[PDB]
């Protein structure tokens, strides 16, 4: 509802960029002096399709209406979405340049499990659960950062029917979204599973979601490699073992990636799993 007006907002560099979204940062400095208040602000690339625009709405509403300590602050529009800066960015770029503890890695999962929890209340899957959507604001702070797949469920059924997209995230998807094409709240979890597998491995490139499954698929598989990623996966293959990550932690993992959705733990299940975790590996 607040209107930032577009004379004030002073570029100062491109934060990130998706297939059809650009992040940047701005100074919203009506004046010129030094209050100059830092945003992050969302725009539609070129490219963008009518489908894509015509979801772009939906997802500023979204972001909204959500109000959570562990979701990016929505600030308002001038369209384009105006957020709050999030000082530390993305755990993806963070995790390979600082070594952080496993006491603070459980830390972060388990507040990407309250934003998700609240998400999940107010009846919005994710679809792009990863630690690229997931804002660093300190040490001890974590927040979900983007919403750019973010869907309302239907009120009468228990997933959303996904409309077989090639920006789609399939690495960190769970068989019956890459099979059935339907995304259950059971589905984020998959992606945490996912998400915490990247935590783990410090978010490095070599030991990354794509790499991994692409070593197990093969990079000459024609128009198959979503179909031979549903087999692995249905077969029971999983991600490997992060060095150094605790046995109850991996399974853990394991128990987010169960094939059946309803053997999944709930995200309301995760908070009090993961805070005793922390707790001791805080310790
Ligand atoms: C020191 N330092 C701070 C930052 C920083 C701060 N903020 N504050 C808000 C957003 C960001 C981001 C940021 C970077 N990538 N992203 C995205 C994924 C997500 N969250 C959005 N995606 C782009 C599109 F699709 F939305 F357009 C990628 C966001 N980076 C980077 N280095």
């Amino acid at each position: 509802p607040t209107v930032f007006h577009k004379r004030y907002l002073k570029k100062i560099r491109d934060l990130g960029e998706g297939h059809f979204g650009k992040v940047s940062l701005y100074c919203y400095d009506p004046t010129n002096d030094g209050t100059g208040e830092m945003v992050a602000v969302k725009a539609l690339k070129a490219d963008a399709g009518p489908q894509h625009r015509s979801g772009w709405k939906q997802e500023i509403d979204i972001l909204r209406t959500l109000y959570h300590e562990h979701i990016i602050k929505y600030k308002g529009c001038c369209l384009q979405l105006v957020m709050e800066y999030v000082p530390l960015g993305s755990l993806r770029d963070y995790l390979p340049r600082h070594s952080i503890g496993l006491a603070q890695l459980l830390l972060f999962a388990q507040q990407i499990c309250e934003g998700m929890a609240y998400l999940h209340s107010q009846h919005y899957i994710h679809r792009d659960l990863a630690a690229r959507n997931v804002l660093l604001d300190n040490d001890r702070l974590v927040k979900i950062g983007d919403f750019g797949l973010a869907k309302a469920v239907p009120e009468g059924h228990e997933y959303y029917r996904v409309r077989e997209d090639g920006d789609s995230p399939v690495f960190w998807y769970a068989p019956e979204c890459l099979k059935e094409y339907k995304f259950y709240y059971a589905s984020d979890v998959w992606s945490f599973g996912v998400t915490l597998y990247e935590l783990l491995t410090h978010c490095d490139s070599s030991q990354s979601p794509p790499t991994k499954f692409l070593e197990l698929i093969g990079i000459a598989q024609g128009q198959m490699t979503v179909l031979r990623l549903t087999e692995l996966l249905e077969r029971g293959e999983r991600l490997p073992r992060p060095d150094k990550c605790p046995a109850e932690v991996y399974h853990l993992m394991k128990n987010c990636w169960e094939t059946e959705a309803s053997f999944r733990p709930t995200f309301e299940n995760l908070i009090p799993i993961l805070k005793t975790v922390h707790e001791k590996y805080q310790g």
